[PDB]
């Protein structure tokens, strides 16, 4: 396939420091995970961010599913369009652990992309969500079957990702 410059760290998950959004321009992927929170507001971090490229079409789509649906559960998702940035955008809502929310369901969130064969994505429940991204990564390899490139925007963390690892 077209994703190139990822770092192997298992035989199924690959790692890159790179702005997500501009990866799934140039990739078009078959699916992009946002990192969702329960009422698929997209204000803030990875999900204000791929909101915005695609000119708010994300954010008017969503609020026509929770009106329908409701919101999400902690450790659920849904599939809706990747607009003009892939096929695909699987909506995943990791624990908040600024709200208390259970870092367990951390796992329940991760077998969501094993629903997947390919993903870019980002660490989920990592930056504004509050949790530990060392930890985050150590449950996307224990828990993900299917082939996941994660794009790590910072630099200091993505040199901190590679070198700990086990």
């Amino acid at each position: 396939n077209s994703f190139s410059g990822y770092l192997k760290l298992t035989d199924n998950v690959y790692i890159k420091n790179a702005d997500i959004v501009e990866e799934a321009k140039k990739v078009k992927p078959t699916v992009v995970v946002n990192a969702a929170n329960v009422y698929l507001k997209h204000g803030g971090g990875v999900a204000g961010a791929l909101n915005k490229a695609t000119n708010n079409a994300m954010q008017v789509e969503s609020d026509d599913y929770i009106a329908t649906n409701g919101p999400l559960k902690v450790g659920g998702s849904c599939v809706l369009s990747g607009h003009n940035l892939a096929k695909h955008c699987l909506h995943v809502v990791g624990p908040n652990v600024n709200k208390g929310e259970d870092i367990q369901l951390l796992k329940s969130a991760y077998e969501n992309f094993n629903q997947h064969e390919v993903l870019l994505a980002p660490l989920l429940s990592a930056g504004i969500f509050g949790a530990d991204p060392i930890h985050s990564l150590r449950v996307c390899v224990d828990t993900v079957r299917t082939n996941v490139y994660l794009a790590v925007f910072d630099k200091n963390l993505y040199d901190k990702l590679v070198s700990s690892f086990l």
